[PDB]
């Protein structure tokens, strides 16, 4: 289920985090504009950058804590507030998160590993609603 | 589902509030001690007492407000704090609330009417968690 999925991802986190984030950037290549130096590179070239695995791992470390502090796939408002107030996310709107979760759910459905993909879709929807409640445009 | 149940109960709030509150007292008769004016009264005598219909409808109106503001049956912590800080609830513990929700779910499963009874049991569990976080014993 969703709670065990968090342990699945945590057990091989840099591999899942890069694979999911690459699925997001390949599904929505225009989203590369929020990052620096990601355009113009294939997946293997991104994975050998200095910063790419380390930053994607940090993103998923935090995503999994948000998911673990949730009840029934509903994140805490304080975790939504932190994501809205991070200076690194000052340019974003909730649509950027919904695209990330659409790609994440598609990855889980396609994978050989069992995941509770419907609960990740619901968690993404609930996080978008919480980000909007916390004031993201 | 749970959102429709809020509308079903709302639509005839006096009748459902009285029926569920009496199901509570009749399953857990020791709970009637907290309502000193209802001691020794039949159900029709209760229904002749203005405060009984008025105050039970108010209880259920507030429950429905808390249920409608929940996300995926997870209530707001602010709503749990209201219920804990009410002077009328000074002497209670989370087990009183657990009893009410066991009776409410039993009533739903026995009724003709369709209800998403599993969701009301999970809402009751999540609400007792939030009452305890908000300082109920
Ligand atoms: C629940 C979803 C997300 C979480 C948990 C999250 C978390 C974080 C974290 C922890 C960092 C710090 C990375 C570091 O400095 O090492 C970061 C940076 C950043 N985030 Fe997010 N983020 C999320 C979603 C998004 C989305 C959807 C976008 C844009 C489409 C985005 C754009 C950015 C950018 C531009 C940075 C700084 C640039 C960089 O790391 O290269 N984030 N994020
Ligand atoms: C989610 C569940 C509950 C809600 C929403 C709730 C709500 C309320 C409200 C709105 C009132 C004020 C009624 C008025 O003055 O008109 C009230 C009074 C009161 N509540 Fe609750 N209550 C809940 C659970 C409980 C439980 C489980 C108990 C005890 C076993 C309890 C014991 C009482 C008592 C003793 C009063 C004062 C009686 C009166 O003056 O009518 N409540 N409640």
């Amino acid at each position: 289920g969703f709670k065990q999925d968090i342990a699945t991802i945590r057990g091989d986190l840099r591999t899942y985090a890069q694979d999911i984030f690459l699925a997001f950037l390949n599904k929505y290549p225009d989203e590369r504009r929020y990052f620096k130096n990601y355009v113009g590179k294939s997946d293997q070239e991104l994975k050998s950058m200095a910063k790419f695995g380390d930053h994607t791992e940090k993103v998923f470390n935090l995503m999994m804590e948000v998911a673990d502090r949730a009840t029934d796939c509903v994140p805490l408002a304080s975790d939504a507030n932190t994501l809205v107030q991070m200076k690194q996310h000052s340019s974003l709107t909730t649509g950027n998160f919904e695209k990330l979760f659409v790609a994440l759910v598609e990855y889980m459905r396609a994978s050989g590993q069992s995941f509770d993909s419907q609960s990740w879709d619901r968690f993404g929807k609930n996080l978008v609603s919480a980000l909007s409640s916390a004031g993201m445009k």
